[PDB]
């Protein structure tokens, strides 16, 4: 174990992601906007920064940035939710109510569905939350285990005052999605029909389908359907810890959704992001008529380093999804726009050079708190996973940036491209080297992106202290990790423009804008 100075630990807490003043959060629950107001609740522990005796905070913003806390939204506090209250969704009906569905879990592990709702509707900020007194509301049914029944979805309309909403499971080793119906949402009917199911994934937790355009580029209300609609199915995989999805068609009328690749179905397919990014869920924005999507992103060091800090994991910056229809085949995801109100100032550099197996500094100033563009272009098998990262040598790459990084490259963090041979693009982020530590990850994380007929290489990432988000062709393919330099922090971390090509040299041009702190502090 590396044996970390308050300073070195001090430096981790992010300027401006959503984390709490202290302790473990995880799981995002029940995102909504209402009365001018974006909530966001999680899992919280108030006890210790590990994972455990499990309730839910509340925060609100009025731009998806600038978060204030608010007091404890619901506590462990029922026979039936004694050991915890877990992964809520929230559905709004067109009366103007609120109706919050949540899984709780009994001191013999047992896990059943409750309801819950606010106090006062009249509250823009919905500060004080009531469980409903039929509780608990819903047990497993025959064919799931009663200690593995979890995670309701946001609800979606069909007709006659009849909602519908997902639960994943599993029979066996084959992934699963049980449909059941309400008018109330105090009492839930299941469907004969599964949703989906795919062999040999495991459990799928955290269920997410929603519609999405084919034509426009805003998102959609959740209950939408028609010609010029495609559905996304996603779910959680337990046994990875980490989240799939694929681009289907769900059907009203046979409760069926079928994927429009049955190589790429769910938890065999594509993931919204290749790096640390789990229980993913999105939400309807009435505001700017957008999808958006919360994930959080676990501490990859030790959980001594985090009983040291005090606390544990962040959210990513909420991200906008929409269906890429330049291919088809693909969803796009971006940061929210908001976030571009943190930006300070910008340096740029113009059609700079970098040689086969070069290294090129760019003066920046500090760098720890980045929002960065950059394009490349080559001048006139393969696997990020079991590959040596930006040491292994090819003939059209690696190439790209090194964050995190050192003056003589002591440590260093690599976000790169990588051209194999038909020709593949490779968007990678290797940690390798990130730190003298030996008790964080190490891993090369990444996966092939496409890229089009006359489009350069193009990447965005956003640099926050111990958390690294990371973008390619302009969401096609996304990478987020942690980072725990020990000797690349506060004015002593660097950037470098880098190309470990043997057979290619590279231009490229960059924009880095400096960010601002986003304030995250109580409401008042
Ligand atoms: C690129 O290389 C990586 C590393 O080898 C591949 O990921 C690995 O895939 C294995 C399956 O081929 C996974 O094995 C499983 O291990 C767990 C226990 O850890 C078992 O419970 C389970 O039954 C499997 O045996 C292995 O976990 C996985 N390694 C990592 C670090 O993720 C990768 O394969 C691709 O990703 C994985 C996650 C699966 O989705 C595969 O279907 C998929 O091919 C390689 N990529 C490619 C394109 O081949
Ligand atoms: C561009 O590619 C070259 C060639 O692979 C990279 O240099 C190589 O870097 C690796 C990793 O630092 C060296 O491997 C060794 O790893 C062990 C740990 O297992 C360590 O104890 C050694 O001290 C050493 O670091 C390797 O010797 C070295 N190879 C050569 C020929 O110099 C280079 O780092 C790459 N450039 C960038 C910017 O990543
Ligand atoms: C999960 O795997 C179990 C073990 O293979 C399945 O039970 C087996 O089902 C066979 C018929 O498909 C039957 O010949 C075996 O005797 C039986 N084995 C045992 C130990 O029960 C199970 O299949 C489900 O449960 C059985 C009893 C039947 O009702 C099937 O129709 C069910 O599918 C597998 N579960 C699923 C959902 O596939
Ligand atoms: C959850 O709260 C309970 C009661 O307040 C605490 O006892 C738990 O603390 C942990 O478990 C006890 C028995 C002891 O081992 C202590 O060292 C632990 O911190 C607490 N649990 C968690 C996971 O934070």
């Amino acid at each position: 174990p590396y044996p970390w100075s308050n300073a070195q630990l001090s430096w981790q807490r992010t300027a401006f992601h959503f984390q709490p003043e202290r302790s473990w959060m995880s799981d995002p629950d029940g995102p909504i906007f209402y009365k001018g107001w974006y909530h966001f609740f999680y899992q919280y522990n108030p006890d210790n920064p590990v994972w455990g005796n499990n309730t839910w905070g509340h925060t609100v913003s009025r731009d998806l940035i600038h978060w204030l806390y608010l007091p404890l939204a619901l506590a462990a506090d029922q026979w039936y939710d004694m050991q915890g209250v877990f992964s809520g969704s929230a559905t709004c009906l067109p009366d103007g109510r609120i109706m919050m569905l949540y899984t709780g879990v009994t001191k013999e592990m047992v896990e059943m569905l409750s309801l819950a709702y606010p106090a006062d509707l009249s509250d823009p900020l919905l500060v004080e939350w009531v469980k409903y007194p039929g509780n608990p509301i819903l047990s497993a049914p025959p064919g799931v285990s009663p200690t593995e029944f979890r995670d309701a979805s946001t609800g979606w309309y069909v007709s006659n005052g009849t909602w519908r909403i997902a639960i994943g499971a599993k029979y066996n080793t084959t992934g699963i999605a049980m449909v059941y119906e309400t008018k109330d949402f105090k009492s839930f009917k299941l469907l004969e029909e599964l949703l989906h199911a795919v062999p040999d994934t495991g459990l799928w937790e955290c269920v997410d389908l929603y519609p999405v355009s084919t034509t426009g580029e805003k998102g959609l209300e959740t209950s939408v359907n028609g010609p010029k609609v495609k559905h996304v199915l996603k779910a959680s995989i337990d046994e990875q810890q980490r989240d799939y999805y694929a681009i289907g068609t769900y059907d009203l009328g046979t409760n069926k959704w079928t994927p429009d690749n049955p190589e790429e179905d769910v938890g065999i397919g594509l993931r919204y992001d290749w790096g640390k990014y789990y229980a993913s869920k999105t939400f309807y924005d009435p505001k700017k008529q957008r999808r958006v999507v919360w994930a959080w992103t676990k501490e990859l060091d030790s959980e001594v380093a985090d009983r040291e800090k005090g606390w544990a994991n962040v959210q990513t910056i909420p991200r906008t999804v929409l269906l890429d229809q330049k291919t088809g085949t693909n969803v796009l995801l971006w940061p929210v726009e908001e976030v571009e109100s943190l930006r300070l100032s910008s340096k740029e550099f113009s059609k700079v050079k970098a040689g086969a197996g070069s290294v090129v500094p760019l003066d920046v100033g500090t760098a720890t708190q980045l929002d960065i563009i950059a394009e490349f272009e080559i001048d006139k098998g393969y696997n990020c996973t079991t590959s040596g990262g930006a040491a292994e040598r090819g003939v059209l790459g690696p190439f790209g940036l090194l964050v995190s990084a050192t003056e003589n490259l002591s440590e260093q963090t690599p976000v790169y491209f990588y051209i194999a041979k038909n020709f593949k693009t490779f968007f990678c982020l290797d940690e390798s080297r990130s730190s003298k530590a030996s008790d964080v990850s190490k891993q090369v994380k990444g996966f092939t992106v496409p890229v089009l007929d006359g489009e350069k290489f193009t990447m965005r990432l956003l640099v926050d202290h111990s958390i690294v988000e990371s973008f390619a062709q302009g969401g096609r393919s996304c990478i987020t990790s942690r980072v725990y330099p020990t000797e690349a922090i506060y004015g002593a971390a660097k950037l470098f423009l880098f190309n470990n090509a043997t057979g290619a040299s590279i231009t490229a041009s960059l924009k880095i804008w400096e960010m601002n702190s986003a304030f995250i502090q109580p409401f008042h």
